[PDB]
């Protein structure tokens, strides 16, 4: 049901990137446009690690090539930025992108290849747990791989694992079809996002959101964008997150 | 209702020299104090930089040795004994970029910034939890303000940005009414261990975790303030748990 | 005095581990003969810090000396890997073993050589407090040495404490008395690796814990570390031990 993640991802506002950011109330065109066409939008929670994927029974790690850059051996391309986004196998040198695969010392890899550490929603819809899931469960989709090695743990996760992106949709977020032949009722999308995101119960847990849209389209805004901090120390921990 | 930080706060307790430590005395004027019918309001200190609202712009703390100079705008407030400074304030410098980044965001304006609307965390309606806020700058005019976030102090208590806070916001509950400290009228005081319980506050109770500190501020202006590190304790993010999830 | 167990040897793992010491799902042979033998088994939270004692009424270090070495001044034996385990009392360098004393400006060595600051569990078993106490009362006994300037903190103490080895008693750990043969018959359970793991990680006192150290009715201990578990330990990894549910 949700989106996959293979190219980069238009902000929900208007921001300008000064070379830190300047928001505006505008939102993006695009997203009017499908508001306006009838499509569902879920928020999702953004999740700070390194943007991985399961590809046929395998972790493919995302790598971007910039113009007139080696295009690695086994990267497959899935969309265009100015730099190529793309997925690619990993290499030996990946120890921690294969860390959250669980552990099998009587194995010539040392590592049960079936088998990846996952956080996700729990039986109820109330909270975060870390399962041992078949990696095939998974195949098809984009993840993202976080943990201590990554980013320096802002979640404070206790150890590697993967989230199947759009796990966490967020509640009590302000609906973005208020600020859409009649006049928007609400104006203050920034405001009130930022709002959100400092005084509600999910958002201290949170690096963003990527609105999930039924055309399969993606909006996304960080903490950055809010002009708000990202940290270990303005973070609180994920697996504590209210579901 | 609450005090202004204009000069050097006193402590509590009589501490002594060793650092300084809190001992088991109570500061002489507080007791005075609380002898000549003083209302004392235990409140949360906080640890950022120390700032005021006035006139309509921020305005940094800055102290200064008698044989120095003063800045241009520089205002003093006060006085210092022990190290003999000049307490006061200044309007901030070009270079303040973190001070100016509590100011909210304004792609309308020249330099990015509404200039009247601040960042502030303050005690929300009903007065059970911490809220972030965007204010008008006008209404904590002539105030003082702690200044906190990312890049004060190494954000010990992980606000998720630069804001300010009204001294004396939070308020504390089930902190030592220090009058139960005092001798009243001429009688043996109720209670004996100033020291320890509010050693025992600070490790035990809901909102300690959360605090660099108590300042109490009085009825006469006066306040009494007392650090982590007078109790020794440590202060620090590892030791402090969020702000913004403080109980009230 | 307290019916708790004393860090005076190496503590075996309570699953026989490979090899990075990796645990698997087979427990430790001495474990399973003290539980088949009718031990009772009282599962404690591992709690990161310094390993000490109060001996007569001083804070003493463990210090493991290698065979290779000589024997420190005041040095006792208490256990025996080729190195024997001791204790010492402190030296004058050791600032912060002293720190966990309530300090005392009148006194010549500003501390209050009779009273320590310890963090154990309040009148109702359900949560954990700092408590100034009398260090007799600690006497004959192993502590973990904790705060600010051993291993980074990792518990978020709001201060240097001494906490009784195995005062943090686990609720919901795995009994694993269902994993060994009961009167010849099969296990009621057979995944204690698996059981164990999820516990750490989705119960609500393993975020809090660096391990599990089990106290058995007959002096021995078996432990498991974080990382026997294939998991981190770190202060961003830990909820603060304070905050610790009972
Ligand atoms: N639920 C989610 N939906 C989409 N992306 C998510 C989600 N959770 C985490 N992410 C991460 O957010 C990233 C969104 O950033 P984007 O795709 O624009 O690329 P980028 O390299 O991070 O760009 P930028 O430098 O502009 O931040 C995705 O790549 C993915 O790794
Ligand atoms: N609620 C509060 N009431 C008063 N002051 C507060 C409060 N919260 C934070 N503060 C800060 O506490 C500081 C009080 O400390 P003070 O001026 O006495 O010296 P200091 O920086 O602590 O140094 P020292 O310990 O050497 O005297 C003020 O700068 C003020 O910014
Ligand atoms: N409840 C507890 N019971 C026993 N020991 C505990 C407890 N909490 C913490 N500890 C610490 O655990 C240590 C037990 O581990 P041990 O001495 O065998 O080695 P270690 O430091 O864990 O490392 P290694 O795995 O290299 O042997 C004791 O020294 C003690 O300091």
């Amino acid at each position: 049901k949700m989106c996959e993640v293979h190219d980069k991802i238009s902000a929900i506002l208007v921001c300008a990137h000064v070379k830190k950011y300047l928001a505006t109330n505008c939102l993006n065109p695009g997203l009017i446009s499908a508001i306006q066409a009838g499509a569902r939008v879920v928020p999702t929670a953004m999740t700070d690690g390194t943007c991985c994927r399961v590809f046929n029974g395998k972790i493919q790690k995302r790598r971007d090539i910039k113009p007139g850059r080696e295009v690695p051996e086994g990267w497959i391309q899935t969309g265009s930025d100015g730099h190529l986004i793309g997925f690619m196998d990993l290499e030996k040198g990946d120890k921690w992108h294969y860390d959250c695969h669980v552990k099998d010392p009587s194995s010539p890899s040392g590592l049960d290849i079936n088998k990846v550490l996952c956080i996700t929603t729990n039986k109820a819809g109330d909270a975060l747990v870390y399962e041992e899931v078949n990696i095939a469960d998974l195949n098809g989709h984009t993840v993202e791989l976080m943990g201590p090695k990554f980013q320096s743990n802002p979640h404070g996760l206790k150890a590697h694992c993967l989230m199947r992106h759009g796990t966490v949709k967020l509640t009590d977020f302000p609906d973005l079809r208020d600020y859409v032949g009649a006049e928007p009722l609400k104006e203050n999308a920034l405001a009130d996002i930022r709002n959100w995101f400092l005084n509600s119960k999910q958002g201290p847990h949170l690096e963003g959101v990527v609105l999930h849209l039924d055309n399969g389209e993606m909006y996304k805004l960080h903490r950055h964008h809010l002009d708000l901090e990202w940290s270990a120390k303005s973070a609180r921990p994920l697996d504590q997150i209210p579901l």
